């Protein structure tokens, strides 16, 4: 019967991406266009998540950065969540709700985007993140589960979230790491046919 | 037609989830059962991988330490590519495939766990984290996809690889996701009903 | 009179050498021999810090890891603030202070060495990891600076506190990257002279 | 007589220190005007370095983004040293030479500053960052010791080598992290007074 839970998780799994796959296109490929167009622009992408929503930012950043899945040339994105040195300097001064809005302040110009990952989207610090991005103006596209939290509350006509229609992280990280690759698709696909 | 593209993205993702549901259930039982065994015994598990590899290793690890689901004890896991400082001295001196293999040799312990992820199981330097961790008395846990690599050629008797059914890095990808969310799960159950 | 300045950094820098070799050589010397005894035990040693103390932690972890000067094997030791995916998971679920306690309370075994880096010893996640490692019953070698800060007033009879007798940050942590390479020369001679 | 080795270690710093406030601060003036300029005219400064390179690098990284001692405006600085996923994903790939320059090649703009931190200037990955960004017309801030290297090969009239009077490494990279210490101290004076 460890099978059986083996099923479960497995089954749980492909009923979220099948729900997801009903619910989110729209929201994809309007993330896609954004995403694209910042690219076009000559604008960047900063990524921040936590967990393993830092892992799925990671993740855009390295399919950017080196490839997804065509040789082509490395395209500018940062995931905010990697320098462990400047992450704990922010800690250690008693900031800990800053340490990617400092990053975002620092970095971001009028046009980028801000990739939000999150699965309940209340984390303090990924809230800040989203309002000095904004403050910057620059686009946010939101991976979201749950509700959607403070986060999907934060987003303006331009902005877009894709809410995985999931109360479940695990879940909800799983249909993130897709939501992504499909995203990593569709910009090779747009800007380098 | 953006819409049809994602659709093919999300249809692709099912298929393969609904394959690895039939194939390996079997594999991820052993490896569940290898995973707890050795976690009984006051062992740990040692983690590797590159690229989104190394991102679903540190979401492996994260698990362990904080949480999967419930409230409890940390677990002891660790990824070995996270300290950039080690990683990048090693490759400095000019031993860029012995850069989890002196982490292996320095800290594994007999009875502890390799978890190494590939998606192809090529590179060197997974090849040789798992040829010192045979050396250490440790046993592997390896997810792969296509045929699996080399690394399926290292697996000895005790050794479990769970080789998803797909010669697609993207979709391999989010298997092994979903796989180590399967894990912690079994792990969890097992050892806090 | 930019030359000035940088006559000033260098020479407070000189003069914090000179007052740290007067008066640390018996306190590196014991931390020394507990780094030795604890890997002549087949022990390891766990680092931890935050901001430019993170960065000294790794210096030392990777020091040991791959090489200081001299090829020999690579040796035991994680520095605790690398893996961003478990830290800041444990930041998202409210635990900041838990961060580098959790890592400890999983992996650490009697006769262990938690070495602590601090420039102050005030943050409550390295006071934490240190009182969990205490339980653990692991020794402690911390390097500090001021007047040592809560983390001094926790070091028992068989603990080293290596404080650098500065009340400035930056000539703190040069001094911290020091100690640790005066370390790392103690043990490889002590071990493989 | 361990007190004699430390002793040695401390006295060979010393001297190491004295004899770089002799040769450096024209070299340090320069570099110093140089970031400024370069952060005065809206760019950001990437920087890269290897093993405790690395470190040190990501302590400039942290002192900018963060603070360096003032309260005052997170100023725009980036490790490239530190996205562990990204940086595997490109050594899983065959490309190891390439982790550095293709970070250089998507994020580069005109006008930034590279500051390439190495002991002997050689490493492979390091010298292509300084080539990309020398095609990208950003300036390179070169911290060295030995002999230079190829890196001091590659400078133009533009550019700035600040090379530590040392063939010891451990004392080499003691230098850079007081060399960093002196520079933020002059950025912040120079654009905070
Ligand atoms: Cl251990
Ligand atoms: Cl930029």
């Amino acid at each position: 019967n460890v099978q059986e839970r083996i099923k479960a998780c497995f089954t749980e799994s492909i009923q979220t991406q099948i729900a997801a796959a009903e619910a989110l296109p729209d929201a994809i490929s309007r993330a896609a266009m954004t995403l694209v167009q910042s690219l076009l622009n000559g604008n960047k992408i900063l990524c921040c998540g936590n967990g393993t929503s830092a892992a799925n930012a990671q993740h855009f950043a390295a399919s950017m950065i080196n490839r997804f899945e065509t040789e082509r040339p490395s395209l500018p994105a940062i995931a905010l969540n990697t320098d462990n040195v400047v992450l704990t300097a922010i800690a250690n001064d008693r900031l800990h709700d800053e340490v990617y809005a400092k990053q975002v302040r620092a970095l971001g110009h009028a046009g980028d985007v801000l990739l939000a990952i999150s699965t309940r989207g209340n984390s303090r610090d990924i809230v800040k993140a989203v309002e000095a991005a904004v403050t910057r103006d620059m686009t946010i596209v939101a991976l979201t589960g749950y509700d959607g939290g403070e986060l999907a509350g934060l987003l303006g006509p331009q902005d877009v979230e894709i809410r995985i229609p999931s109360h479940r992280s695990a879940r909800i990280q799983e249909m993130h790491m897709l939501t992504v690759n499909c995203l990593c698709d569709l910009i090779d696909n747009t800007l380098f046919p």
